[PDB]
């Protein structure tokens, strides 16, 4: 401006009316998706403050670096002899990228979700045939991660095929990341060489990235103490490899998210996000759906709507229009990717707006009501397209997706949300 210290709003109203509705359509909104939440204003400010000035690569800031670094092996109660973490990846991609290109050789053999499989049966990771699987391939790295999984992963039998074939355990914990800070799920770190996660799932930040790492004795010869090799390869793979430098204002506002993740009340967060997870989970079964792997231990649950008669395609479009917002997931057995099978639904984003678990057998009613209204339009309609342009253009749909609409919002508004108050 003349002075750069005139706020947004007086500045620049155009822009200033945009984040009001988009603030307006986030508080009215039922937000179901298992990855999504609301970030907090603290890590909001740190990321809108002057370290967006200050240039680095390779006083205050590297006190910053250092700082995040210690928040993280803090929240996730590392020994700093026995784990690294490198904070400077800018988002979840590049933490996973640098760990491919620090480890694998060209043509290097890679086993991980999608590959191993679920057990169509019980809906759960067939630790079975990924060992029988891996004996044959002999992977130099497995990845264990998943967004989709209402279950917790057997980190340890997933070591016992890695000890076995000589390959690196990947964790992918991005989507469970706060429960494992929280100690409110088993931690990947007892059995993982390498652990990769986001910092605005769970862990209710920004959208960065961090890699940590074994480092100092991995075993004794009975030269001496052998030790671990990742740590110069990864920070390699991140700077000068892969990256530029770092956003210090991003790395401020990671320390900041870290730093909430290790007190009382974000255990209590976190253990309320598996009550509401459980919660949604028994509604679903009192109105007789089907959840792959019969619930949940987590943060999810995935809905197989195909017993019911719908697919996830269309349960989420009705839904969205609905201001409710979930995903469609693929379910064991399926054949389309276009039209999957199941909804996957979380607790994460609504217990951050201090939903309980009453709360969400509400968001269940409201659930049913669109999916009911989804069997309607299917029975009326043939293609997907067509079924999508009924909900627009058909009078009686439109006033129904009106209704439940209206009720939805005037429920969801009620409920607080983090962030600054405007935008």
């Amino acid at each position: 401006g003349w002075t750069g210290q005139e706020s947004l709003s007086d500045s620049d109203p155009e822009m200033w009316e945009l984040l009001q509705r988009e603030k307006d359509r986030q508080c009215r909104g039922l937000e179901l998706i298992a990855s999504e939440n609301f970030c907090s204003r603290a890590a909001l400010e740190a990321l809108g403050s002057c370290l967006n000035n200050k240039y680095s690569e390779g006083e205050v800031v590297d006190e910053i670096e250092l700082l995040c670094q210690r928040r993280a092996l803090e929240a996730f109660d590392l020994d700093p002899a026995q784990w690294g973490v490198n904070v400077q990846p800018y988002s979840g991609s590049p933490a996973n990228l640098a760990v491919y290109t620090a480890l694998l050789q060209p043509h290097d053999r890679i086993m991980g979700l999608d590959p191993y499989k679920l057990n169509p049966k019980t809906g759960l990771i067939d630790y079975n045939q990924l060992a029988l699987t891996a004996r044959l391939f002999r992977p130099r790295l497995i990845i264990a991660g998943t967004s989709a999984y209402a279950r917790l992963i057997d980190y340890a039998r997933m070591r016992e095929v890695c000890d076995e074939v000589k390959a690196h355990l990947l964790a992918d914990m991005a989507h469970i990341s706060g429960l494992v800070a929280a100690k409110v799920i088993p931690s990947p770190f007892k059995h993982a060489d390498i652990v990769t996660t986001t910092t605005h799932k769970t862990l209710r930040g920004t959208r960065s990235g961090l890699i940590f790492y074994r480092k100092g004795v991995k075993a004794v010869d009975p030269g001496r103490e052998i030790p671990y090799t990742f740590e110069d390869r990864i920070n390699f793979a991140v700077f000068p490899s892969l990256q530029g430098g770092p956003h210090n204002h991003a790395i401020a506002a990671v320390a900041v998210a870290l730093k909430q993740a290790c007190t009382p009340m974000f255990r209590e967060y976190s253990l309320q996000v598996l009550k509401n997870a459980r919660a949604m989970a028994d509604a679903l079964l009192e109105r007789g759906y089907s959840l792959v792997s019969g619930g949940t231990d987590n943060h999810l649950v995935l809905v197989d709507l195909r017993p019911k008669g719908l697919d996830g395609a269309r349960a989420e479009r009705v839904l969205e229009l609905v201001s409710i917002t979930a995903n469609k997931n693929t379910c064991p057995g399926d054949r389309s990717a276009i039209t999957p099978g199941g909804l996957r639904l979380g607790a994460p984003a609504l217990t951050s707006r201090q939903f309980r678990e009453d709360d969400f057998r509400r968001v269940v009613d409201f659930i049913d009501e669109g999916v009911n209204i989804g069997l309607e339009v299917k029975s009326k309609t043939a293609k997907l397209q067509d079924f999508k342009s009924f909900l627009l253009k058909d009078s009686e749909t439109s006033q129904r997706l009106a209704n439940l609409r209206q009720r939805v919002e005037q429920f969801a508004r009620a409920f607080p949300m983090p962030g600054f108050d405007e935008h």
